[PDB]
């Protein structure tokens, strides 16, 4: 779960990452995890990583979740729609993190791993 | 410093996702991860990011950091050296991992963050953390 949701934290902040400066972006992204590790959290179940996958996708055009963390960070949520994609679907599975541009019939896979990568989030 | 690995290794793997099985995937970038770590720590010096730049490069044709970290995962090195991109070159600095063709040219970022985001900590709603750790 923790693993999944930093790495389409960091990929959304990749758009981020040269244009807005670096404390609002990472608030922005701490925010943005935080919602999305809660409103995830219902249907995380690693044994069936496509159940509650459309529960859980995000639109870059439609979700709310962008404005709101850019809110929070002190950031006008314009700055941020201008530099994300627009009509770009975000999902995210237990294993399986993956960005969709249904413009053009392009899939991204954002990560791949195991279902209990979280043993080791962020170990050393 | 391992966060700015992690991300470097994530960004190598990024190009493997899907085209690799996932377990030997997984093992290359641990191990990756391991080398790089190795290959950072005499110069990483987190306040002065830019000290030791050069000597961390990386170049994804030249380096044998990739063919190795492929071998020791059991994946046929040209498996990793055909789905990687030819001659980029990457720096991993505190704080800041990035893309660069040329010493003059444009950083394409990675990832920048706190050069102490390794001793940060992110916060998490406890019932979460209580239901993750319940379903482990």
């Amino acid at each position: 779960m923790y693993t999944e949701v930093r790495e389409l934290v960091n990929f959304v902040c990749r758009y981020l990452f040269g244009h807005i400066p670096r404390r609002p972006v990472g608030i922005f992204g701490a925010e943005l995890g935080n919602y999305l590790v809660s409103h995830f959290s219902s249907t995380w179940d690693v044994n069936h990583p496509k159940n509650g996958e459309m529960k859980r996708m995000i639109n870059t055009t439609t979700s709310l979740c962008f404005a709101s963390s850019a809110e929070e960070a002190g950031v006008p949520p314009s700055d941020v729609l201008r530099l994300l994609p627009t009509n770009m679907i975000i999902f995210a599975n237990p294993g399986h993190v993956f960005v969709r541009l249904s413009e053009n019939g392009i899939e991204t896979p954002i990560w791949i791993g195991d279902v209990n990568a979280d043993e080791n989030y962020q170990s050393v």
